[PDB]
């Protein structure tokens, strides 16, 4: 029940504060992205938009890692942000 824990995971992800740096922000979308879609096969995006080219950077940035692989560092990553943001 993997994809189950995911699900969950990343709705109690939009839970977490928008204060959260940046850099967790990108590592979450990018993770949720290749788990969701896989590999980016869009066109990355040029230097007028830094938050879209920044998203899809993170998102290429683990264009290596399988649906399964990318859910469990996604649950992961949730977590500590989960238990880190509860202090």
């Amino acid at each position: 029940g993997l994809q189950e824990e995911f699900e969950e995971f990343a709705e109690k992800a939009k839970t977490l504060p928008d204060t959260i740096s940046n850099e967790d922000k990108l590592l979450l979308y990018g993770l949720y992205k290749q788990a969701t879609v896989g590999p980016v096969t869009t066109g990355r995006p040029g230097i007028f938009n830094l938050k879209d080219r920044y998203k899809w950077d993170a998102w290429k940035a683990v264009e290596g890692k399988s649906k399964e692989e990318a859910m469990a560092d996604y649950i992961t990553k949730v977590k500590q942000l989960l238990e880190e943001a509860s202090a």
